[PDB]
């Protein structure tokens, strides 16, 4: 489930002037911290929310979240890696140009 | 509109020490189009902790609405709130979170 206007704008690989379209998946095995929050400092990333679908029941919180990393790409890789670190799981689905 | 039983029995009226803001936030095509959670996360040095969120992108709007605690000083989460409305969210302060 990805916008029709990004999806036009999706490509494999990444290009001057484009952005990683990520789809990050929660589950009770991420750390639980303000992840979106840390990166945004640690990384100066501006993450662009596109669509999530996030709940907490149970005591856990799951979900997805479709965003588009904005920083330059030593940043983007690091906040990337930084996420995995912490059990989400990211697929860079392509760089929108 | 629904809010975990957990959290509803943390849930207080008023900011008490040691307490946090629960917040739901609701975005439409009305809403700046800006990254804001990032945006406070680094201005007001907020860490936004997010409960749910059922956000949706369609016909070049994002819309939808978020629960999030939002951890900091009450000066900072104070400002973040007014930024936040400032730029066309609509904030509901649910209550504390003890
Ligand atoms: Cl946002």
């Amino acid at each position: 489930s990805i916008p029709e206007d990004y999806q036009a704008r999706l490509q494999p690989n990444r290009v001057e002037g484009s952005y990683p379209l990520v789809r990050m998946e929660f589950t009770g095995a991420t750390v639980d911290a303000p992840l979106m929050s840390q990166i945004s400092r640690k990384y100066n990333i501006d993450v662009s929310i596109l669509s999530s679908d996030l709940d907490y029941a149970g005591g856990v919180k799951f979900g997805m979240m479709v965003a588009e990393l904005f920083g330059n790409e030593q940043d983007d890789s690091a906040a990337i890696e930084y996420l995995r670190e912490n059990n989400v799981k990211v697929e860079v689905l392509g760089y929108v140009l």
